[PDB]
């Protein structure tokens, strides 16, 4: 009987030949291996149905941006953001280098595109041999480390005969054997690109694949190796169905010019043609302002390199192009109709949010639970992953150290709440009392687990000075270096103007006075907290409340607080909301350090003022709605980084349509709880009764588009 044709059998204890000590890992690839594959051809896949039903499944895993071969494949064994790892995408460019990046090209073999640590030069530090086949990253020497069995790429070779060469590497001495493995096929992706995710081409692709599985459980099963090795079935990216429709030639717009390089694609980039020599010198912000709103429903949009959604991750690298667009589902952009490769083909590459684009996993052997089916996950955490089931330590990567535990019959690594850096002290009453100029129209323990009932967020920033600010509907975490709120937390429950009050416990700054603030100048204040809680609460109107806010971002916070977070109230029987400000001018997704602080420091309306890049805000819920966010005996978490831009031409607001392009930009600017925490220097839900494991999981989770 033949491996497919045997039923599930239990590996607590993994059962090895002799001169095995340990399982091996084997990283079994299948490229252009959309998610929606399994869910749907399940009947027709008997082979990758079973290592489902008796491994760890994941319904969707979710890629990398932009969803590639090389980014993707490299990030899988990186556990490293694309911007880190230098791979940015299949075709790229180097200014500092001047040279370009392809697949089918010398520069590909250059070692100086690849950063980081793969894990199979991580193995060899920690003297573990690695046999690999056809794995991007292979075929180039990393930090002059190679993997003690390689193949360079080659396209030519049959599937069948890469089964059988890992199948030999299996029988090498103890010695020189091999004890992690990986395998790539480019199916089926090939037959996905020339006929589309929904053909003929792609079923008998899937059936190739699947046969292709059962060929390799089989070899071990001969080997005796079916109940001794450690199996991850994974993939790249998915699949979209490509029209020439639905595709943008910027030439309709810009006219059949050549100062301008696009590569084109779903994630489309540009470039000057003259490189170095413009590439800096060439300003990018008029372009895009020229390419903004020039339809009345875009299905493209112009964005600069820091104004892309946090959650992409898509910025800090010398690579990516300053100038970026992001494209609506089954959309594509180039410069010419001539440039393109075709437009009427299936193609990948974009948001990672989208449902086509989401990836496949499949643990198993002896080290994955059987029959397991959890939540979504990115491909930067399998990584450590990996370092798990090697027995290595891995190296500084993206992915949450321990968030996957729950995927391992024994985990090996037990994961700990980051301590606090911060130099937490308190602002008592000192300064009474100064005039605001303002026009105004007519025990604490119990109130303190009420406004942070999952914990208060702990001050990651090292060594920053914050005190916490107790309110009766509020609490704050205050800050003395900046002097402005860093976070306020508040519970809302389902169903509960130019003037100002001087909070005494805080210094005064002239910026706190409304006098500061003009009726002509864009930039304003807006509060963290909505002083339309619980009459009006009058302690939301404290000077600690206030944050820098232009006038065009009120329109958004207003219609989030005043619509929306009511709304959300209803639906989740209460929110609990923690807000902030957020300053990244570096762009690299992490917070700023006072240095840099101060040279983005702007002087305005004769003062110094210190104006948040973006804007955080968590939305806590519970999984059970019979329970208020006080009650929570499971939590249901939902975060956003909202950009702060002096103008809304990101949303395209001319029409009016007010009620539209706001939910658009939040649902558009999502981001991972994990994301604010980085960017933030915060901890959530330290207090929460779940383990650390768990909480990774909650931070770590984003929803699928469509
Ligand atoms: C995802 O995960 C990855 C991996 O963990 C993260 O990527 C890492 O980000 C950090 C933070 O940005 C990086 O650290 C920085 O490294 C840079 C570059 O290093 C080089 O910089 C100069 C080259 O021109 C040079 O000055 C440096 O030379 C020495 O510098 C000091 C001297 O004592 C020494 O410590 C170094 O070892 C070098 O010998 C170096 O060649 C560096 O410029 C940054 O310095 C900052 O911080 C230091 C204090 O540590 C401070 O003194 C500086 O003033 C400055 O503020 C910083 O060290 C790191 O390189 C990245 N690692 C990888 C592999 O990419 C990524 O952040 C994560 N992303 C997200 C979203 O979380
Ligand atoms: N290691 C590699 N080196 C060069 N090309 C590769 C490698 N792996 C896959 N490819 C090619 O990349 C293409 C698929 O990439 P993608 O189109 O992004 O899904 C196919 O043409 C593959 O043959
Ligand atoms: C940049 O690369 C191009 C193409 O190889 C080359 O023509 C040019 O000389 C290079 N410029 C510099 C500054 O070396
Ligand atoms: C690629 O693999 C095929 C099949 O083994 C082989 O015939 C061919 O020689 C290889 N191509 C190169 C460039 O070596
Ligand atoms: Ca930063
Ligand atoms: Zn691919
Ligand atoms: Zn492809």
């Amino acid at each position: 009987k033949s491996w497919v044709e045997e039923t599930c059998e239990s590996i607590d204890t993994p059962e090895c030949p002799a001169e095995f000590e340990s399982p091996p890992t084997l990283l079994f690839s299948l490229d252009g291996f959309r998610a929606e594959y399994l869910h749907t051809w399940g009947g027709l896949l008997p082979v990758i149905s079973k290592l489902k039903n008796c491994g760890t499944y994941t319904k969707n895993m979710r890629p990398m941006y932009p969803t590639k071969t090389f980014p993707n494949h490299y990030s899988i064994v990186t556990g490293l953001y694309p911007e880190s790892h230098g791979i940015i995408d299949n075709k790229m460019y180097d200014p500092k280098m001047n040279a370009s990046f392809s697949l089918k090209s010398k520069e590909k073999f250059n070692p100086l595109w690849y950063k980081g640590q793969p894990i199979w030069v991580t193995a060899n530090h920690q003297e573990v041999k690695s046999g690999t086949y056809f794995w991007p990253g292979s075929d180039v020497e990393i930090d002059g480390i190679l993997p003690d069995i390689y193949k360079v790429y080659n396209g030519s070779v049959p599937f069948e005969e890469r089964i059988l060469a890992v199948l030999e590497w299996l029988q090498l001495p103890s010695h020189e054997r091999p004890h992690f493995y990986t395998l790539y096929l480019e199916e089926p992706d090939s037959s996905g690109h020339s006929h589309g995710p929904v053909s003929s081409e792609v079923i008998k692709a899937l059936q190739k694949v699947d046969r292709l599985v059962g060929m390799l459980m089989d070899g071990l099963k001969d080997l005796g190796l079916d109940k001794c090795l450690n199996l991850i079935l994974i993939s790249d990216h998915g699949m979209e169905q490509g029209s020439c429709k639905k595709y943008v030639y910027l030439n309709k717009y810009l006219g059949d010019v050549n100062n301008v390089k696009v590569v084109y694609g779903p994630a489309a980039r540009l470039r000057p043609t003259d490189v170095p020599e413009t590439y800096y010198s060439f300003n990018y912000e008029a372009l895009a302002k020229n390419l903004s709103c020039r339809e009345p429903n875009q299905h493209f949009r112009p964005y600069l390199k820091p104004f892309l959604p946090k959650r992409l991750h898509f910025a800090k690298s010398d690579r990516i192009e300053p100038l970026t667009f992001y494209l609506d589902p089954q959309w594509q952009l180039a410069l010419n109709p001539s440039e393109r490769k075709y437009c009427g083909s299936g193609f990948h590459g974009s948001d990672n949010l989208f449902s086509n684009m989401q990836a496949l996993f499949i643990g198993y052997g002896p080290a994955f639970k059987h029959g397991a089916e959890v939540d979504s996950f990115e491909n930067i955490e399998v990584y450590n992953l990996m370092c798990d089931l090697l027995g290595l330590i891995p190296a500084p990567n993206n992915g949450s150290h321990g968030s996957l535990n729950h995927l391992l019959k024994k985990p090996i690594y037990n994961p700990s709440h980051p301590k606090e850096e911060g130099f937490l002290s308190q602002c008592p009453i000192k300064s009474t009392s100064n005039d605001l100029g303002c026009t105004c129209d007519p025990e604490d323990d119990d109130i303190y687990h009420m406004t942070v009932p999952y914990g208060r967020p702990r001050i990651l920033l090292k060594q920053h000075r914050v005190c916490l600010l107790q309110q009766q509907q509020f609490l704050t975490g205050y800050s003395l270096d900046l002097l402005m709120p860093l976070w306020a937390s508040y519970t809302f429950l389902s169903n509960d103007s130019n003037c100002l009050y001087q909070d005494l416990r805080i210094p005064l700054s002239p910026v706190h006075k409304c006098s500061y603030y003009k009726s002509n100048s864009k930039l304003s204040y807006g509060f963290l907290t909505p002083p339309r809680l619980n009459h009006i609460y009058s302690e939301a109107l404290l000077t600690s409340n206030i944050v820098p806010m232009y006038q065009s971002f009120q329109v958004i916070w207003h219609y989030l607080h005043d619509t929306l977070l009511q709304r959300y109230a209803h639906e989740r029987n209460g929110i609990n909301v923690v807000s902030g400000p957020v300053f990244d001018f570096d762009y690299d997704g992490r917070y700023d350090s006072l240095e840099i602080l101060k040279q983005n420091s702007r002087v305005i309306r004769s003062q110094e003022i210190l104006i948040p890049t973006h804007f955080f805000i968590v939305l806590t819920s519970c999984k059970q709605l019979s329970e208020t966010p006080l009650e929570c005996s499971a939590l249901e978490s939902s975060a956003y980084i909202l950009p702060h831009r002096p103008d809304n031409i990101e949303s395209c607001t001319h029409g009016k349509r007010e009620s539209s392009w706001v939910e658009e930009l939040l649902t558009l600017h999502r981001a991972r709880v994990t994301d604010v925490e980085l960017i933030t220097g915060l901890s959530f839900y330290q207090d929460r009764q779940e383990s650390v494991s768990e909480l990774l999981r909650l931070k770590t989770h984003l929803p699928i588009f469509s």
